[PDB]
């Protein structure tokens, strides 16, 4: 007399657990992880230019320390300090070490170009046991120490123009003696001073003589400063004594570059993310492994993880299992024999019972769902010199506000990722549901008068429907008029 | 025997595309721009008051150089300094010149109240070729230079109690000779001091001799440095030489004063908001014309758009077009006809076939709509004095900060605005479809068993259903048990 | 002949207003405020170690002002700094103060270890009436002050190894005579110097002489710095005159310690949150209060409100009141009768009329509206030592990052909880419509072709259905096929 059509959605044995706005723990038949939560452990040396500094650090390279000047002229994309990095040569200090480090590191490259200081009163290359370059004493091959000619110290009075088009970086000294018989006797005068300026710049900073600690046979020091003119500026260097003197410029760039503080061995390999813990491929939007980041890179966040489902909710409201071939829709059930499909039919007819897969539906579903997926991993976002956010010394009000704004960041991003998660994760149950719910009633126009909603989410079909009927309901060619009358009489009254 | 009576949605020929949770490009009947993207070139003088400074810098307008002397006593809303400015005066140079530069423009006047300061052993009004004002050498208006009378220099020893009811800014400096022969014939003493105090701060800058660049017919400088005195605190000022001494105080403020950079032509018209570019209207939520703005302003983003829909979905699922007169619902088709609604009803019956928009529907939908438009565009944000974000110089660790704090900034907004925008439009889409399936049950309810759904969004009306019937249906008012009986029959069998 | 069976959901007299994505004032049965607005007014001194300083700073307290070494190894997980608070001792300055007490406030600790120098060629001990410690003249507890001995000041330079293994903190200073006069009677030299290193860092100041204002009796001043050593690390103090030594090392250490500027009375309570207007509870996510906080706080917004709704809509649509007993489903009605639950059913039929509530769907929306809710309260954000919000002096461009990063926090931080709060209610609103709309569906389907919609919001049923039947169709037993005769008779023609 009648025949049985019930709409349904797939459902997986082994599902996955998801937020969403109201629960925390719900399951879906699919998901995929947002934040990347390991490394290899190497850096890969492509795409970026990785200088290992190994045994140096920039500044040390920078200034030429005897067992860094295999840096000379180098150039890079990101420059990797090792923390078993160490000073050979003479004991210095550069007042704002982070800033010189900052600026060199950016403009990516030591590129020195020697300009002839003509130093008269006095000729340079002065050298100690402490910088033992080769077999005897030497100086930071970018430094020119000057002490006293014959008998004297000829208050030093040059200047260099900058008639090139572009900014050259000067780096250059002060000595302070250990004592003031060291200071006479290297520079003369009971006391000198250095003066490097600019047109609009100027710096002069007074040898201060004391007693520091030993460091590699030394109690004296040298301090760094440094030194930017601009094309046309001149610059002009003003001396009574202890003027390390530079011995030329470094060429000034701008660019990707930067510095990065690792003990990741470097490899040989593809990534456009670098973190100190190693490559991390950027394919997810969000990552756990560190805040500190060169290229394109997922976000920080501080979760470790962030499931975006990828498919609807599994065997409805949830939990275990029963019941049997009965013939039961798309209500508290899912169809874990639907692999065919996400959503479909099943009939129990004349010629039997069998079950077929709407693929309309389950592509659409598909779709939305890779439209979200997309968009949620269409972004790169390249960020090249940052600011640091791991510190070796204590330092007060600017170490706090590096520290504040990037925790301030990271607290907004992992917000910003819980919150999309979530929103994600209700639209795409909300969305997978809406197209079955929708099937269901594309049928319910279909069958018209000729059948009722068995509230199982199957219709109750109340004519002869064979196999090639239900067929022709499957793919909306169903015309009801042809049973409509047999429907109707055996619908009103049997 | 039968009618029809079709629900529908409007359509336009010439639609918009916006983003979405799922769909990256969907279409609907309309959209408003949210991203601001054009400047008109030009500065308004209103509502902000405007001092251009043209040929002159904050700075040189605080201390007197003599092309800036218009300036004395200056106020303003927003100070905008030109690319063209110059300094004619003493070189001199101001360190930390960025701080004495914010805090005077956020102070917004240059209010200068002279003190009258005793200098006993020297007398006043030194004067260069190099700040010739007027027909002869001058200096500084603000600033008095101090050298030696007779054949000394006492130790200057003065204070100026602050017994006013606010903060006062002493402006101050230190001559820096070019040689000590300079330093002699103008200060006495082999090297002169100078210490600016107050009952908590304190200051001694220490003249320090050299040969700069020459700027101006001079290789000396002058260095300015500042104290602010506190209401009831006192200011000491002592020195044995090389003494740049204030004329008196700048009275300070607090308010919504700040600087622009800017070459944009200042012209008379009203905006809110200014960037450098020129004024933007701040009618929108944000903006792509820059990140450094002042006034009430839309929020700098990276994206150059941003459509907000302002329309459902443009002619169902979507594309081109076809089909014809037969009657068909709201399933995949809009009515391009209905330009006097966005919802209605299309009937055929006995005496033809015609049109009638349902207002009560399109209104809601119109309202909700206006609704988030306002609430998007309800803001307003006026941000005054911020800090600096493009930067003439490499400084490292602080420009750092500052332009790490910005980015961090700019792309949170971006991707608030970016999500705002898909919520949003995937809002306004259901709230759409929504009110359109809305109309539809209700239609549904009022057939009651007189009516069919024919799947395509329409009911066949199985009874004589003239245009007055066709009407009351529209306007609530059809009374179904009145055909009842003729439907019944007509549809369980004709 | 027939019965009838309406579907609600109730509403009450007093009812709510709360934002949505479409309308700014909604009316919900219920809201929860999400912005803490007010505070105590105490600080709890507990669960986190509150140390009032009462009238000592911090740096007062380190240095060992006689009035404050009441504080001597004092601990503190937040330090409270009040307003009266006064130094009485040697008028002196902390250059870069903030950093220092920012430093110290973290470490938590004036844990001070003396350490036995031996100062040969002066020896220790001097003292000022300024700082009366006692009978008689005294001077910070923790500084030694070394004047000369005899008729001479030897170059001191001794050495301090850090064998610890941890980072000691040396404060140590300088002295700024008045007058060269007392320079010379003091330290010999005509003008003096100090030089603190370590291997890595070195500081050498110079007594700046001059006359200041008159602090406690005094022109001269102290200017205070500081020297950590970390462990293998050493200790070397050089001077020929001015240097006011210290007398061991603070212990240093990193935990959850701060310090707070408070004028709020501490009280004996307890409460993880502090702000400056006192403790504040932190069960809703977001505060008002401040944006200086310590401790598991709400997140600081500009809103003084932002209620959630924990309830559905009020009596559909909404406004006023009015009809009667004919019995009405829940279309543009709610039922300010059923206090016993949320949704439910009304009917009237042989027995007479009653009503009774569903539990289950009034069960799910009050399930789904917990899940949120304690999502939104489940977060606590424990945050300690921060930057400084508030501050007493113009500083320039460190102040305008320090305030820029701020109010881009708590910008960030309203926009993001207007929209959670937006999106909540949205959702409440939506989540709760679909209970009440699937309750309706479900009865739908349980009716089969037993009833008709009657539109409102109730089904007519087409049957004789006394209470029991009644109560079948409430609690999911109603056997259809029992009554379908009957009601196919009485519905299809009477
Ligand atoms: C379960 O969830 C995961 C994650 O959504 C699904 O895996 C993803 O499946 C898609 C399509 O099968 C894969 O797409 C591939 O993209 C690359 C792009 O270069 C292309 O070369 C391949 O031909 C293919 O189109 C995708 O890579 C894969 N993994 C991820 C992380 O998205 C999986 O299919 C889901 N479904 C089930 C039933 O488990
Ligand atoms: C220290 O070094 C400078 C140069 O490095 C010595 O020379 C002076 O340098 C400036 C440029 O830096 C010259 O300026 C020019 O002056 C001429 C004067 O006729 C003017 O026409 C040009 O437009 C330009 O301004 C200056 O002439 C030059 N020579 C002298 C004798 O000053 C400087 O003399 C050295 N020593 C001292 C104590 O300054
Ligand atoms: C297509 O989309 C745009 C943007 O939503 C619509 O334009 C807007 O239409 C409204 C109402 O017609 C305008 O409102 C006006 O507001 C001012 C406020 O001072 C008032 O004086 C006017 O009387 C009027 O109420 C609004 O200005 C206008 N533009 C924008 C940017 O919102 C347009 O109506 C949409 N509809 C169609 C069919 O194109
Ligand atoms: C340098 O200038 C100061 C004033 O600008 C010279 O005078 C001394 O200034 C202070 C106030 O700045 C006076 O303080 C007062 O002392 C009296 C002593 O009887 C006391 O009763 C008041 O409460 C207040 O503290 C101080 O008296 C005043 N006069 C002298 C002779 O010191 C200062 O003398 C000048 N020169 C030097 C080398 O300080
Ligand atoms: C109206 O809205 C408010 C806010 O949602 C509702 O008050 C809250 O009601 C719940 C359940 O009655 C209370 O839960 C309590 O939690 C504590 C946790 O320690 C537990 O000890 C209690 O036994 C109980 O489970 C909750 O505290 C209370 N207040 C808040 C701020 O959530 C109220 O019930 C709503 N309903 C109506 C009809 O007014
Ligand atoms: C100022 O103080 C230092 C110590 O505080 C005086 O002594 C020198 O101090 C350094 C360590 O700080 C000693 O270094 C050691 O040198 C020996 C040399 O045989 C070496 O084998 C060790 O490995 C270590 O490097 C140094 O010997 C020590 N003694 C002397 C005589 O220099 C320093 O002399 C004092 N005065 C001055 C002007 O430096
Ligand atoms: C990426 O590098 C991070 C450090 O730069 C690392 O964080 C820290 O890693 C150490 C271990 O390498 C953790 O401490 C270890 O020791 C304690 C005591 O045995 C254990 O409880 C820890 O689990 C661990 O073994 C730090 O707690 C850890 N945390 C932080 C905030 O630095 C990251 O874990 C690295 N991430 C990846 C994905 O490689
Ligand atoms: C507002 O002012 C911005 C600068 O303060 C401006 O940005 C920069 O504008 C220049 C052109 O004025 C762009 O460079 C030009 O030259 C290259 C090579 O010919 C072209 O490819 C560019 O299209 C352009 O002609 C900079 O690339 C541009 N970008 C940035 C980040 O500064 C804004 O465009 C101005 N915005 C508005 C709305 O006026
Ligand atoms: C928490 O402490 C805040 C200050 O640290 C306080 O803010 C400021 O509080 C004062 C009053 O204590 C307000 O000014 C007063 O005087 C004017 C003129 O009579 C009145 O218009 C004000 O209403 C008030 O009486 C400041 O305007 C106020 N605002 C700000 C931004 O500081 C907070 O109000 C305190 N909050 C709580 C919850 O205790
Ligand atoms: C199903 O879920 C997980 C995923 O593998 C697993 O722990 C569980 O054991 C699986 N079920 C069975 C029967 O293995
Ligand atoms: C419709 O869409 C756009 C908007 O004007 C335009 O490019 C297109 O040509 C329009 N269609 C026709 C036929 O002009
Ligand atoms: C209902 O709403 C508020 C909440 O108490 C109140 O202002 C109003 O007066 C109440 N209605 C009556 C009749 O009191
Ligand atoms: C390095 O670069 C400079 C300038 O390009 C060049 O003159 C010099 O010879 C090079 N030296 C080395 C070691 O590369
Ligand atoms: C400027 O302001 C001061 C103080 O208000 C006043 O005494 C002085 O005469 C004014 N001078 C000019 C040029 O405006
Ligand atoms: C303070 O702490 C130090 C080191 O722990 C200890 O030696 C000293 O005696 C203590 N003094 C006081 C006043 O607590």
């Amino acid at each position: 007399s009648t025949a049985t059509l019930c709409l349904g959605h797939h459902a997986v044995p082994n599902g996955t657990l998801v937020k969403t706005i109201t629960d925390d723990q719900i399951e879906v038949t699919n998901a995929t992880e947002l934040v990347q939560s390991s490394s290899t452990g190497k850096i890969c040396n492509n795409p970026h230019r990785i200088l290992d500094g190994i045994d140096c650090t920039l500044i040390d390279a920078l200034l030429g320390d005897p067992h860094c000047d295999v840096f000379q002229n180098e150039t890079w994309d990101l420059f990797v300090e090792r923390s078993k990095a160490f000073s050979n040569c003479y004991p210095y200090d550069v007042p704002d070490y982070a800033s010189l480090r900052s600026l060199v590191a950016s403009s990516g490259t030591l590129e020195f170009i020697t300009e002839g200081f003509t130093w008269t009163g006095v000729t340079q290359n002065g050298g100690s046991n402490a910088c033992k370059r080769g077999p005897g004493s030497g100086f930071f091959s970018r430094l020119n120490w000057l002490t006293k000619s014959g008998s004297t110290y000829p208050v030093l009075n040059v200047t260099m123009p900058n008639n090139d088009n572009f900014d050259k970086l000067y780096i250059w000294g002060i000595h302070h003696p250990s004592t003031n018989q060291e200071q006479t006797s290297l520079y003369v005068q009971a006391s000198g001073r250095v003066t490097v300026s600019t047109r609009r710049s100027q710096q002069t900073i007074i040898p201060n003589i004391g007693s520091r600690p030993w460091v590699r046979g030394l109690s004296s020091r040298i301090s760094i400063y440094w030194t930017i003119v601009k094309p046309g500026d001149v610059l002009v260097i003003n001396s009574n004594g202890n003027l390390i003197a530079p011995r030329g410029y470094f060429k000034m760039r701008t660019g990707k570059s930067s510095i990065m503080r690792s003990d990741a061995p470097i490899d040989t390999c593809i990534s456009e993310c670098i973190t100190p813990n190693g490559s991390i491929p950027n394919d997810k939007p969000f990552q756990n492994v560190n805040k500190i980041t060169y290229g394109a890179c997922p976000k920080y966040v501080k979760q470790n993880t962030l499931k975006l489902a990828t498919g609807m909710r599994n065997v409805p409201e949830k939990q275990t299992q029963g019941l049997f071939g009965a013939i039961a829709g798309f209500i508290e059930n899912g169809w874990e024999g639907m692999i065919d499909g996400w959503y479909g039919f099943r009939h129990q007819n004349s010629e039997g019972t069998g079950q077929a897969a709407d693929l309309k539906s389950t592509q659409a579903a598909i779709d939305q769902i890779n439209g979200k997926l997309n968009r949620v991993i269409e972004k790169t976002n390249e960020k090249f010199h940052q600011i640091e956010k791991e510190f070796s010394e204590v330092e007060g009000r600017i170490q706090d506000l590096e520290k504040y704004v990037e925790d301030t960041k990271i607290d907004l991003w992992s917000y910003n990722a819980e919150l999309l998660v979530a929103l994600e994760n209700q639209h795409t149950i909300d969305l997978t549901d809406s197209e079955m719910n929708k099937l269901f009633e594309k049928t319910r126009r279909q069958l018209r008068e000729n059948a009722e909603e068995m509230g199982n989410g199957c219709f109750k079909i109340y004519h002869k429907c064979d196999n090639a009927c239900i067929e022709s309901i499957r793919n909306g060619t169903y015309d009801h008029d042809v049973y409509r009358n047999e429907a109707l009489n055996n619908r009103f009254q049997i």
